[PDB]
């Protein structure tokens, strides 16, 4: 059994979808065919999920990079071959990506700790191609607006006076999106050689749509395995 998870490593799918709020795990598997509660221990939170066809797991990560990256290590290291984000975020263009809009993620700032405790600071954290068009493959289906871009995933979410944020240079850098635990999930997915990708809803009906994407994509990617 998995120490955090509490899920063995025979419950595993090659195809998990993870999400910071365990109260979404339970929003998102009752949307779908049907479902197998798993686990709730602190705040990851398993549930089996049964979606045209397929089985995935939907997995609560937590708030933040350090508990999001124990999570994403036992998934990885356990079987997942491929996990989607399907997370919140905030706007870094505003008068171009609004509340509500949902964006897809190919790369994402690291500004966290871990992952700079796992690689040099130099390396990019990256999705997956070929999850990142899928997912982008599913929005068009579905004729849902995303946008595409960069995201930031910063430690911190209550900024002081002393040291100035980076999320005003970041933006200039045409960053579009902030969040918190993207840049983890996508550096441990490439030194753990698991294909990752994100897709978020800004945040600070459209989160029907997304969590549709979300659960099209990892229904799409689990008939390969």
């Amino acid at each position: 059994l998995l120490r955090h998870l509490k899920i063995s490593k025979e419950q595993i799918t090659p195809v998990v979808l993870v999400v910071g709020d365990p109260g979404r795990v339970d929003k998102i598997k009752v949307v779908c065919d049907s479902y197998v509660d798993l686990a709730y221990n602190r705040e990851y939170k398993s549930v089996e999920c049964h979606y045209k066809g397929q089985k995935f797991l939907c997995v609560s990560h937590g708030v933040g990079s350090a508990g999001c990256a124990v999570c994403f290590e036992e998934l990885c290291q356990n079987g997942a071959k491929v996990i989607i984000r399907a997370g919140s975020c905030g706007s870094l263009q505003p008068d171009l990506i609004k509340r509500g809009d949902i964006c897809i993620c190919n790369a994402a700032v690291r500004e966290d700790r871990v992952s700079h405790l796992l690689i040099h600071g130099d390396f990019p954290a990256v999705g997956d191609f070929d999850v990142y068009d899928t997912l982008n493959k599913c929005a068009q289906e579905l004729n849902v607006p995303v946008f595409n871009g960069i995201s930031v995933s910063s430690d911190m979410y209550y900024p002081n006076k002393i040291i100035p944020s980076r999320l005003e240079d970041y933006s200039k850098a045409n960053a579009a999106v902030v969040e918190m635990e993207l840049a983890t999930l996508m550096v441990i997915g490439t030194l753990r050689k698991v294909k990752t990708g994100g897709i978020l809803i800004v945040d600070g009906h459209q989160l029907e749509n997304m969590i549709k994407i979300a659960l099209g994509a990892c229904a799409k990617l689990a008939t390969k395995y």
